[PDB]
């Protein structure tokens, strides 16, 4: 990533690893190693992703908000 | 939140989405995004909360408590 | 606690609160939150516990070790 | 280990224990407390490993970078 992972990954039903960097991105990796996809936030995301009942990714950054994005990179919604 | 969101969420059986937050408070956010209710520790809640078999959650705070709260945001208990 | 409980809680089987304290100490506390015991490792506990299938909890701490403890809150064995 | 374990353990479906170091190793420790096997990252491995399906353990670490480490203790694949 562009910085020190800190946070720690969550595996998805299909095997995708979610896991924030602290270059602000949460990332969606494949079991293959090659990037699904990455969402932007506005700081580190140290907190660990959470994986809902419906898919959806939650999990909080540096820059205040909490963030629940759609299982395709999507944001949902943001909670500051 | 009022501040870094560095606590990791929990996930309720519900889908409610319970996360700490630096600004003292344990947030319970709804699957739609939308504050089902806060509450205020003395210190960052970097502590990720966990969820009991009866609902409770459990969180430390950089106050040295470990809380308990009902699900409906009032305090159970805390131990220092 | 002693100190900050940035340690983020797990909770067995049985409803035990296991987490550690900056003040060095791994907590096991009731669900009506009365100590049960704790467990004093040589630095602060960050790390947050995990309990495996025979009721081990294993946590790290600060001082390098990894530390098993037994579910009465007597040390199994550490791994520096 | 050579330094703090901040980050959390993980617990295998055999009981191989599984944490990260800020020695910049991951650690795979048997049940027994006897070390199975350990992999070097490029710097201190805060966050906490997760299991996939089929055994991979992914951890990130400050080297920026995210690994997933086989069963074995070999790398699989790391990505930055
Ligand atoms: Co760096
Ligand atoms: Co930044
Ligand atoms: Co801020
Ligand atoms: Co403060
Ligand atoms: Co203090
Ligand atoms: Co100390
Ligand atoms: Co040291
Ligand atoms: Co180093």
């Amino acid at each position: 990533t562009g910085g020190s992972v800190h946070s720690s990954p969550a595996i998805g039903q299909d095997g995708t690893i979610y896991v924030g960097s602290n270059d602000h991105y949460l990332y969606a990796i494949n079991p293959n190693g090659k990037l699904k996809w990455k969402f932007e936030t506005g700081g580190s995301v140290h907190s660990s992703p959470a994986i809902g009942q419906d898919g959806t990714i939650y999990v909080g950054s540096n820059d205040h908000y909490l963030y629940a994005i759609n299982p395709n990179g999507k944001l949902k919604w943001k909670f500051e």
